[PDB]
């Protein structure tokens, strides 16, 4: 074994490599959304920055898992990062609905990864996932659900513009 | 020859004089738009200030070319500054559409002036135009295209008022 | 055409989409190198941080080209980001030699993209590439060449450790 | 029962007393290594301070478990602190290899104690161990593994001296 390795199962190691790819994929989706809201014919700059930020955050999520792989003595194996499903993402509301489903997909994958750690009695991996990943996911799903509700409330047009200036602005 | 003159073709010198007049003309158009949005029956003061600033910037564009003419040893020859095409400029959206076409006209003239410097191997004139003029034009066309898209999004009425207060305000 | 489009050829637009993918690929290679030097059996943390920062820089190179695509009125079309050629990168010296070849591949691709802008008389795109990309590549190729020379000078073992603590550390 | 006691099994209480002794033992081993690198014929003063600090940290680990025992209503029962297996610890590389084994033994003992808490549904004790012990052990095993790799890279002699001045300081 690698010299750090203790109580670290090959199934957990492989699950981490899968999750790494999924976090990189989500980063790529949010990068595409960022540049979609940066188009001259969309032009919602705070929506763009919001997805810019979330793209960067997902990349950090991926790198923290890579670091955790190394820390426990696993070996990172990278795969292609698939291009996003779409090239353009519709209305602000539609884009938020898309990211809710993405965040729920990542959340279920993290919960499935947590189950692997649990099967193999990997108490430290479970605590790492709960604190660094599962808490963030429930917060993200809360934030996106709020975005969807408000965008439905304000409607299309002036409402989308004002949401960019008020809520999406930092 | 004038004492600075080196690698500076009479066609480039004449092209600069033509471009100086065009920049002064663009300044005059934005001055008209400034005072149009300052009318009691239009009364959108941040739109007004935006065209005021753009009028001022175009005048400095013209003056920087005058300075460059002198720097290379050419001789400035001024012409009448034609009055703008209209006396009034319609809606905020219509005024922004007018401005996009103006900036595209100025941009093509600068590219045509760049082509003259290029024909005559005026490497320094090309670098001056790219850095001090072509980059600004690409940025201005971007900025105005965004204005048009947002004004179409927010619509007339409250939308124009909020666009004045949010985006157009400094 | 899109609103901003002027003097912007479809061949240049397509070339930018290709270059965006190449920059994202180089980011992925440096991310792999980052985590490789973060392995417990390599454990050169300033080499790791060096490749982490180069990965971040290459990702910003990609995003700047995405922004330029939008600014000129092109449409970003993303493709899969291919996984790096190797999972492990050898000695510090070997990884740097790999890095030199990658930056030369990127540099030739950028020169090839510059030539497309040149064919189509895209004066602004040429100036953008020169200032924001070509200068960086000459600097990076210089920096990696120096690293290779110094790593050959210090040799393996203590030399690699001291290079990590002196030159690679900030 | 003691007045705070609730959801606290006698097997967990006994396991805490065993783990307290092991943390005190680990502190004693690192104290011996500290003073070994302080010998006039070893004289690597930053290695010495590294093991000095880890000896203090292990003693803090023991006292945190003592406080936890009291907090939950258990009773601390102390045992002899056995002397370390050796009186002298060899090269920096050998001392680090010994330390990796020691930290792995402590980690397994903490995982076994976490298992006892889990058996008896002691949710609070598991969370305490996870946050205050298990995360620290994976960090420590990471740090020592890096030390071993670098000591193998730099070799004996000048390399050990430079490692003392750079990484260990
Ligand atoms: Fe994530
Ligand atoms: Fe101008
Ligand atoms: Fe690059
Ligand atoms: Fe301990
Ligand atoms: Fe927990
Ligand atoms: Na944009
Ligand atoms: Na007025
Ligand atoms: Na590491
Ligand atoms: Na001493």
């Amino acid at each position: 074994q690698t010299q750090p390795r203790q109580n670290f199962h090959v199934e957990s190691e492989a699950g981490i490599n899968k999750q790494i790819n999924m976090e990189l994929y989500a980063s790529y989706v949010y990068q595409s959304m960022y540049m979609y809201f940066d188009r001259d014919d969309v032009a919602l700059p705070s929506f763009a920055k919001y997805f810019k930020h979330n793209s960067e955050e997902e990349r950090e999520h991926a790198e923290k898992l890579m670091k955790y792989q190394n820390k426990r003595g696993g070996r990172i194996v990278l795969q292609d990062i698939q291009k996003p499903d779409l090239d353009e993402w519709g209305s602000p509301l539609e884009a938020m609905q898309t990211t809710l489903a993405l965040e729920k997909s990542v959340n279920q994958a993290l919960l499935d990864l947590h189950k692997i750690a649990d099967k193999h009695g990997d108490a430290q991996m479970m605590d790492f996932l709960e604190g660094e990943y599962l808490k963030e996911q429930v917060d993200a799903i809360e934030e996106i659900s709020d975005h969807i509700t408000n965008l439905k409330r304000v409607g299309t047009g002036l409402g989308e513009y004002m949401y960019d200036k008020e809520t999406m602005s930092s």
